[PDB]
């Protein structure tokens, strides 16, 4: 949480995942804030900043489930991470087609739109402990 983070992540109590968005995205996210808004008041309870690689890392918020609360994160970020995320979810047990699980702006920008799709996909978030 300087100012050199690529990336910021958010908790999202409806979905019990996160979303994480980028420097580079522009659009609305979940939290019903960009990355722009997000930095402007970044470390807070709920959200952080972070570098993109934390993402693929076997630390990656391992206490409170790892990749699996992963539900959104900008098509962008899948595309740069993908090898590297795929490879972790298998490792994970999640299957290499995880990260189809995970939505986007390709499916949605809020809760609303976003939650039908985990449910659909069989997201794992949803029936792990509460993220709080
Ligand atoms: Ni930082
Ligand atoms: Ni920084």
């Amino acid at each position: 949480s300087c100012g050199c983070f690529e990336a910021i992540m958010a908790i999202l109590p409806e979905c019990n995942g996160i979303m994480i968005t980028t420097r580079d995205h522009a659009g609305m996210t979940p939290s019903g804030m960009t990355f722009s808004t997000l930095a402007g008041m970044i470390q807070t309870p709920g959200f952080m900043g972070i570098g993109r690689t934390y993402i693929v890392s076997k630390k990656f918020i391992s206490a409170d489930g790892g990749i699996a609360r992963i539900v959104w994160m900008p098509k962008s970020l899948k595309d740069f991470l993908h090898d590297e995320f795929v490879r972790r979810s298998v490792e994970e047990g999640l299957g290499e087609d995880f990260i189809d699980k995970i939505a986007d702006e390709t499916i949605g920008t809020t809760v609303d739109e976003i939650l039908p799709y985990l449910e659909e996909k069989g997201h794992p978030a949803l029936t792990m402990d509460p993220i709080m």
